[PDB]
């Protein structure tokens, strides 16, 4: 439904995840507003991995990796957490919107 919870399994094939997220880029919230905001999937980029599971668009809410809640972390610790994660990370999303 579009703001399921989905733990995608996301499989880097080399050059790490083909996600590049932001935290949320202030405009309000396309879902959550007057909550806090997780972390969201601004496009992707090649690789494979997101485009090619092709689970993951340019609007998915992340919620998590592998249920270790991403709540009050910026864009970058997010990724940080996705750089600790080998080769399939586990994310736990939520079905966001599409551009």
């Amino acid at each position: 439904k579009p703001g399921d919870t989905f733990e995608v399994e996301l499989a880097k094939t080399d050059g790490s995840l083909g996600i590049s997220v932001t935290v949320l880029f202030d405009k309000g919230g396309v879902n959550t507003s007057v909550r806090h905001g997780g972390i969201y999937v601004k496009a992707i980029i090649p690789k494979g991995a997101a485009e090619s599971d092709g689970r993951i668009h340019k609007g998915d809410r992340v919620l998590a990796v592998n249920g270790v809640s991403l709540e009050g972390a910026t864009h970058k610790q997010a990724v940080e957490t996705l750089r600790n994660t080998g080769q399939v990370v586990h994310l736990l999303l939520e079905k966001g919107q599409v551009p």
